[PDB]
């Protein structure tokens, strides 16, 4: 049987810059992605988030779609620069009003709104003050958090602080593939620390003025052994430490992983103890974003982890080049349960896959059998995790809509709903239809 | 008998924001609990308010020139919380902060050491509406406020006081209701005292994180002497001593709350979580003593809540506030304090002075206050005596630089070494200020 | 002259939690502001407290049997917020809720309609430490508390009161400090009044979302009659009337705040955001009137803050609380109220009664209170007169079922139609109770 | 600091039947404990007071022991049956001669003799006349008192009348665990009343023929709240009334506690006014016997107070099952000071603890660290009480010797001097050594 526990929450997820469009509309400020996406060479095919899914204007239709998919929850992000154009100071009434209407529309539809404070779109005005390199950001973020905490008190009960610190730092400051496009280990170390601090500050502020549950959202990519060679095991631990333990360990009060000292070398720093007290501020829940695993081997020229993944040719790969391997989800869920002591309620805040779909519907249909396969096998893997005692409270499919996959542009479709970006026409994919059955039957359809 | 003071011993004078500044609603400044309290009938003598006071907000330059004439090496002042952060939390008021920026730059330019106090009784009304010192979150609020100053005046203001006289704040503000916010409750008093201590600790920690220099609290102490050899009177003495002098000092030294408080506050007394005391005992760099007089408590079964009352010591002179003049008790207190802090904590007398009657205007360009002069020389000599007994005393601040608003007692109580004509805002240096200027210049040698 | 009352007209009696229950911190129950207030010396007459009161928490079954002997069709009571939610927010106290569960089931079993009041002056102290009625969040806090009750007693308690007498709460608790929490401030009074109204609105909305039945607020009104033809006396009358009778009623009816308040509170008066008034005017199903007397105000320039004072009406009897006995003013008030509510809102007299001297013990099994009997008969007749004049009046509750704690005036003021011997907790039905029982039985015909 | 007031008297206490032995020797009459202890089932292990500490023969050795301990006072009781064999009538010359020798020996040693008239050993001939149920005992006792008052005039200056009325009545008449082994509430009420009357009569007689100071000795066991349940507070007040206020209140002229009407029900009685005038005869001092506190909860089947103590597992317990909790001593002293108006000089006539000791010394030593701990903490608690204005004039350790703990036999050792009951060998315990140091330094050893 695959019936899920009582109260288990099924939903789907999005992010502001990836779907909203209208980036400068109605008072909204400039974000780092406004700058980044309009700089030549940064984005595939020169794609930008200027229009995206036009969600800012078509959110009502999108909610009708959520209802057709039988969604019980919708996880979304709030654009900081849309709400506070300069990052600090005067609030933008219309910008806040958008999310106000959105949340009311969701509650009317019977859909639980899951809000994320930061999904990679820092206000440019704050980037001009150093962004995540400026320790004061811990306060800025907190204040920003407060604006929402008070505005949606009693309506938004489940809060995420930061979405994937590792992507923000590794993509934004270490390798520069993401906004703000810096490439520096020194900056990567500092930015990671201040992201954690910002999370802690926001949680404290939430304790003072908020109502409900708050937590961080981490992505994890489990690193499997390439061989029994010791240099490869050392490589595996470097990669695992840099990607999976960098943020989790200090969040659990265990400090930074020792291996980071080797990974970042002269760029590594010692931080004040009270910083770690702030960072480990107790949370109510944790989100896991999960897609795949990796099999790292030693790679002396790979900066900075000196490791590289070994291609697992025995399995299918997504268009983002990610191995399809459902058991590794179960394992990860087990592992995380151990790291949090079984004491912290967990939720899969993102899971999904990118495969090729045509740019238009084919007489009113999009047939994506591999996305369907991914969905069913990984959800079964969730059931396996719950059977092993992991406290899993919910599952959010990434993503509700085909959207802007950041620097990879619109070429990577993660949606269970197809978006024709020429016409903004939405078409429910076979995967969405199937997910609607999984929700409807509460998992029994997998039988 | 020589009376030259140690090298580097700092001479100065002290004030507080609401008592001298005026312009309480000016340039974005928020409403404080004293704006409300002073504008409620019956609370203040003669209906006096801090609306104008010494008009210091406008006349600070003149006041600095006066500091120069007095040869002051230090000026101890407080920052109005609501002037800088009108709602207590949130948005900063640029002009309000700019005032203190101007003041500090002006002091440093004059060669005067600025000694800043974060809290001198003027809580933002917006925070009082959220429970004030009864709300534990105030510990955080204060810290944030502290941070704003710590960063703004980093490298300029090196000596920081967190809270000025927790006992006056709580006993006056929450226990008996003679001071803002005018509550009268033992239940509220214990909680308020606890959260005042917590706020101090939080501020010291925040200072360790973001600040530069030395930080400490300022306590008032009124030594309790035996009225008789009767045992109920000694029990009374220890109750009064516990409620006034040990309530805050003991947990600050990591010694927990005085046991006698359980008897003083009875059912209103509470046990608090262990980590609170860890926060409260956060190590400081220095401590300020506010000292004026002693008391001689006797048993008084109907006196709530300490069941004690002072015996009038008619053998000695008394001030306009009714405080006995008795300099040896200063020396004793300093010694006592040195012992309570283990001799390891550098001390400074952050307030000492006396109130006597002065006319409302100068008399041919003069104010003759021989009793204030007497108080001054005898108590400064007492400081020297304390130093000779091994007390690590680093400085002395006269209360006060200016005749000002003595809170609920209004303008009727003059503590200034500089006379203020409140009709014309004209300043006239008193004989006491004059003498003090000579004490500073001779570094104490004038007393010989 | 017949005095038969309308079909379905509901006869009952009323109490309040802190005034009768005792066991105030028992079985998990939290500390309330009255726990603190009553145990501070000087606040209560003879040092009386609500620690024991009528011991109703333990003797509620006996009291129900007493209700049955009086032929009561309804019992109006309040729920102690801190008994049900000890910290005001957060965890529910199962035993505390279980008490009211048993009480309500017992009432329904006896055929007696339970009329429940959410707030009768006993705020949890933990919420007072967060600013109490000065903190806007209380509107939410109250709502959540309301929900707990609405759902627990869904289908059992069909008639709900939100707030009992906003004016006594604010004027007594925040303006003059005669009631808990004992603040004295016009600034605080204005803010507190606004937040009480907001809390009422929030509770009504929450009731619409999760509740079942009819909900409304309970106002006290003291009609102000002319003292003379002097225009300053009429201005005085209008000030007093605005501050006491129109302050809350007008915004509840969507008319905004009385203009005269701008004059009454001066610099303490504030403008509030427009949406607050949308919240305050949330449509209700019924309204309660608490009524005892009238006043005849004259100009009094030194009377803070209404600058008015009542003229003693020596031509009429006065109760032991010093209130004039004048039944026609009840009729007038009801008519007035009917006019202010457009005749559209069902009204109920939720409190009416009188305090006269009774001995502390029964005298051969009896308590003879002919003046209380007189008050009862004349004012009930006045109710009938009011109905004849078109007031949509659905019921009448005698204050009070039991001799109880008259707050700051202690046990010295007996309002009961049932005598309580506070030495022994023995109940004895007074002559007034006997007469009221006959009034209910004959549905008014005894008045013929 | 812990220096005690000048003239503060340090000593130790015993009781006749618990240490003397030779109970019917040298003309001595039969006491109720002679009968009770020789009836099967009454005493643990069948222990009796036939030998005990053989003090009747070894008192000189015991005085040398007092001197080694630096005792300034020795509190002891006189066996009524040893002095007046039939309780009334002829005096027994030898029996009185023993206490004469003892008192002279003590005064010779510089030790202040503190004499107790009655310590639970009523003459059997008087028990056959109804004992404490016969009102005439008030007179009998007076006569007995007179015999001592006149014999030791000028030598014994501090007199106790009755030792612990509550134990006598509750143990002897209510529950029957002590001699004379009655179990009756009716009898308990009557006996309590006549004990109080006997005290008064003895005080009057002392006024007529005696010299010095006279007073009663009460045991108090302060009752603390078990919960916020009202039935438990009613329980607390019942227990408090029956144990702590039953005797103190009429002694202070306040009549009997109202709660007794509830406790004893139909067995409760109203007594003549003049009885209460006799009972309240002004005294010169009062003794407090103190050991522990109790935390009573409601217990409907517990006769007659319908209360029972709740085990306080957070604290140490003695071998008698008594919680170790020194602050309750301080509180009690204050309470007593208040009940007596602060005008009546108080003395702790008994305080101590029972812990396991081996039956023989090792090596010529007894290491009793918990008894030492009890000693230091409770003496410190006395100091705390003095600091709060309580007029406390002295402290007597129970007990000088390991002895017969009545019905619990010799299994409960209270001595600061160990007694090997096989050999009558005395060994001063570590507690005795420490106490000797406390006396010598007048408290300075505590700091
Ligand atoms: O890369 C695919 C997805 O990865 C997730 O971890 C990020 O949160 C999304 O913003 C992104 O679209
Ligand atoms: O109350 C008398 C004076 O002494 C101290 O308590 C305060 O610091 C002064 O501001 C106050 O005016
Ligand atoms: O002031 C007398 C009475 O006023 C009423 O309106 C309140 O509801 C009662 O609690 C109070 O006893
Ligand atoms: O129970 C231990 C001790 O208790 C005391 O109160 C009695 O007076 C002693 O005789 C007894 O040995």
């Amino acid at each position: 049987s695959y019936r899920f526990p009582e109260g288990f929450l099924w939903g789907a997820a999005t992010a502001a810059y990836q779907i909203e469009g209208s980036s400068m509309a109605d008072g909204a400020g400039e974000s780092i992605w406004d700058r980044f996406s309009h700089t030549p060479g940064n984005m595939k095919d020169g794609d930008t988030g200027d229009v995206a899914c036009d969600h800012y204007n078509r959110w009502r239709e999108d909610i009708e779609l959520m209802k057709r998919l039988n969604l019980q929850a919708y996880r979304f992000s709030v654009s900081w620069s849309r709400v506070i154009p300069q990052g600090r100071g005067a609030i933008n009434p219309k910008g806040l009003a958008f999310y106000d209407r959105l949340v009311d529309g969701l509650l009317e539809a019977g859909i639980e709104p899951l809000a994320t404070l930061y999904h990679w779109d820092l206000p440019a005005a704050l980037d001009d003050r150093g962004g995540w390199l400026n320790p004061d950001i811990a306060d800025w973020f907190a204040d920003y958090g407060q604006v929402l905490f008070e505005k949606f008190k009693g309506r938004v009960k489940t809060w995420g602080t930061i979405n994937e610190p590792w992507c923000i730092v590794d993509g934004g400051y270490l390798h520069g593939a993401l906004a703000p496009g810096h490439r520096s280990a020194y900056e990567a170390v500092i930015a990671g620390h201040n992201v954690l601090r910002a999370h802690g500050a926001a949680v404290r502020r939430f304790r003072e003025v908020g109502e409900g549950q708050i937590g961080i959202v981490l992505n994890i990519e489990p690193k499997y052994p390439a061989s029994d060679k010791p240099e490869d095991e050392a490589a595996r631990r470097r990669a695992e430490a840099q990607m999976n333990r960098w943020f989790l360990d200090p969040l659990m009060g265990r400090g930074y992983p020792e291996e980071l000292t080797d990974v970042y070398g002269a760029a590594w720093r010692e931080f004040p103890k009270e910083d770690f007290e702030l960072i480990a501020e107790p949370t109510d829940w944790m989100g896991l974003n999960w897609y795949t695993r990796a099999v790292p081997e030693n790679a002396p020229d790979a900066w900075p982890t000196r490791s590289r993944p070994v291609r697992q040719t025995q399995h299918a790969h997504t268009e983002t080049g990610w191995e399809v391997y459902p058991p590794a989800l179960t394992d990860t869920l087990v592992w995380l349960s151990e790291q949090t002591g079984g004491k912290l309620p967990l939720m899969v805040t993102e899971n999904g896959s990118a495969w090729y779909d045509p740019p238009h519907a084919i007489d009113g249909r999009i047939h994506d059998p591999m996305r369907v396969h991914y969905l069913q096998t990984h959800i079964k893997a969730l059931h396996d995790a719950i059977g092993k005692g992991v406290d899993l409270r919910g599952y959010m499919v990434w993503s509700l809509l085909d959207n802007l996959e950041w620097s990879l542009g619109y070429s990577k479709r993660f949606g269970i709903v197809h978006v024709n970006f020429a016409t903004q026409e939405r078409t429910i994919k076979d995967s969405g239809l199937f997910y609607a059955e999984v929700i409807k039957t509460h998992g029994d359809v997998l039988n």
